[PDB]
Order: C-alpha cells, then structure tokens, then sequence
C-alpha cells in the first residue's frame, strides 16, 4: 500500500507527506516536506476523522482505537496516531522521513481516510507530569492537515 | 459509518458531500450540495486515488476495483447548484468496494453512462466522519 497526504491550512505551512507499508502488518515508512514553520519542533500526528469541513477543528482528537494515553515512543504505551515531532530548520522546512511499526495502511486500525496534523508546538511524547501529556502532548493549536488517501 | 468530502478545484466549483452507511450490506447514502456549476448534468465518479498531489489530475482513473465509482450525474439548476441526494449500492464504506480514501470528482461535461465527462472540475479526499 502507498498512500499520501497534501497539507494545507490559513497560514504559510504547507507540505505533502507520503506513506508506504510494502507488507501487510509490515513496518510504513513516513517521508515528505512541510514548510512555513517556525525553527523547531512541531507535533506530528494522524487524527481520527477525516472531515476537513471546518478546516483542521473537524479531524476530532489523535487517532485512538485502542483507548490509550499519549506517547510518542513506538516502544511505550501511545495512541495509534502519535508521530512524534517533525523538526524545521532555519529557513522554516521539514524534512520528513520516518519509519512506524504501529501505524498501518491496511487491516485493523489503519489510518487511510483520516488525518495529517502538523502543530503548533513541541509534542512531549506524554513525558510531562500534567493531564494534557497524556492527551495532546501539549503540541498546541493544529497549523496545517489533509486527508490521507490511497496513492498509486 | 459515515464518510464526507470537501470539494475544490481551481476555478468557482467547491461543495460538501457526505456518505452515511447503516448496514455494512445495506446502500450509501450520498447527499450535499455542489456551488459554481453550469446549468445541466454533470458527470460524478469516485476515482481510484486519494492523491490531490496534482489536484483532480492525481485521482487516477474511474475507481473500478472488479464501475464502482460511477455514481453518474448531478443537475446543476440554472443558480449553478446542484442539490446531491443519491442512494447507491454499489460503493460501499467498508470492505472490497469501500471509497474511504479515495477522491470525488465532478467533471465538466455530462457522463453519457457509456465517460465522455471532460476536465476535472473539483475535487477530494473521501474521508471518515463522526
Ligand atoms: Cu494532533
Ligand atoms: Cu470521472
Ligand atoms: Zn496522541
């Protein structure tokens, strides 16, 4: 499976982020460029609903399917949809390129038709000692986002 | 299940269409409205790609996994809307004929049912809704 994700949103952030898993339950690469951002970190997560119809407010909180707490760490506890952060450079660009082993593109829980949220602020992986950690991460506000279809 | 979609392209035509489908056996509800049209029918298809990398051009063909995206046409009114109220079952939200993640077109020209449609006028990703 290939699938892939044009993000857009109000401001300059904007980017294209590609998906591929080569076997089912295999692991799916993440790569692609954001741009527009601010030096730094930036959350970086697949949202339940991809329902773009009052911009990136309607993709509803990260995707969830197994009721758990926030992370980030493939290894330790998190929500499906928990990618970490993307970091941008100097001149505002994300390069993007990573490997997940608990995002699928197929089956159970996969994550076609729901979407891309490039944020505001530093995802802190459910590390903080606060209520939000282990919800949002404290990434803030959702800068840009797109569904993720089917790609050739 | 439910599904929705939000239609743009380059010039005036934009829309929202949602899906809703109860039974997993059961049609798709498909229902919206579509702004900036002509006057007259307009061909109306799921294509095979959720890819909008290159606009409507990155859809693919006509979604055809056996068409299944051939959803027909809508009737702009002479105020350029089309209302949207189709029951289909074909396409599905789920299983082999499932839409979820791939693009809504609505093209140019009529679709003869044999398509004949023309450019791309707008389009998007179908995705899952609450
Ligand atoms: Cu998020
Ligand atoms: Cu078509
Ligand atoms: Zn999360």
């Amino acid at each position: 499976t290939k699938a892939v994700c044009v993000l857009k949103g109000d401001g300059p952030v904007q980017g294209i982020i590609n998906f591929e898993q080569k076997e089912s339950n295999g692991p799916v690469k993440v790569w692609g460029s954001i741009k527009g951002l601010t030096e730094g970190l930036h959350g970086f997560h697949v949202h339940e609903f991809g329902d773009n119809t009052a911009g990136c407010t309607s993709a509803g909180p990260h995707f969830n399917p197994l009721s758990r707490k926030h992370g980030g760490p493939k290894d330790e506890e998190r929500h499906v949809g928990d990618l970490r952060n993307v970091t941008a450079d100097k001149d505002g660009v994300a390069d993007v390129s990573i490997e997940d082993s608990v995002i699928s593109l197929s089956g159970d829980h996969c994550i076609i038709g729901r979407t891309l949220v490039v944020h505001e602020k530093a995802d802190d992986l459910g590390k903080g000692g606060n209520e939000e950690s282990t919800k949002t991460g404290n990434a803030g506000s959702r800068l840009a986002c797109g569904v993720i279809g089917i790609a050739q």
